């Protein structure tokens, strides 16, 4: 089982919160000055709220896909660069790659 | 069970074809000039590839909430409307958050 991550960055945190909640019938997992984290059982998703002040319309910060452990991460990564994709990992475990359009992708364990 | 409906405007569709098969491990389950579409199971989402012909950088195109049946749709639009939003029904339901990103509540 794994989730899509969709990273916002938005104009105003505030109100982009009380539309969420709204649209999924959900209140926020984790809220801090500046993010807000939203975690919908369905559809599954993991939803992050970006603080973007000056940017006047909301737009995509990053894509992801959060997997149960570790190990995951691991034969992400591995098939990644198999595929012949650029890759760059963490560890403290998440691999990046980046679409054509310049899209950015993670894979990691929340 | 429903699934998130992520649709990217791509500079270059066939690139991003490319792209999205390798990163999900699965080929696109629709393809037309312009557009491809790819049903991922895992993690559950449907992926959408427009191409945007022009832009420098993919962007966000639009997103999605993608329904098993016509009355699922009825009873989020329900919701939404009695939740307060703005909403247009249909069976599709449209809304669009506070920073412009539109949303739709569609069956496949
Ligand atoms: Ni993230
Ligand atoms: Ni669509």
């Amino acid at each position: 089982m794994s989730r899509v991550q969709l990273a916002l960055r938005v104009p105003d945190l505030e109100a982009s919160i009380g539309f969420y909640s709204k649209l999924f019938g959900t209140g926020p997992a984790k809220v801090r000055p500046g993010y807000a984290n939203f975690a919908i059982a369905e559809p599954p998703l993991k939803l992050v709220l970006i603080e973007g002040a000056g940017e006047d319309a909301t737009r995509l910060d990053h894509l992801g896909v959060e997997v149960e452990d570790s190990a995951q991460v691991g034969h992400a990564a591995r098939r990644l660069k198999e595929s012949g994709l650029a890759t760059v990992e963490e560890n403290d475990d998440r691999v990046w790659v980046t679409g054509p359009g310049g899209e950015p992708w993670e894979v990691y364990v929340v």
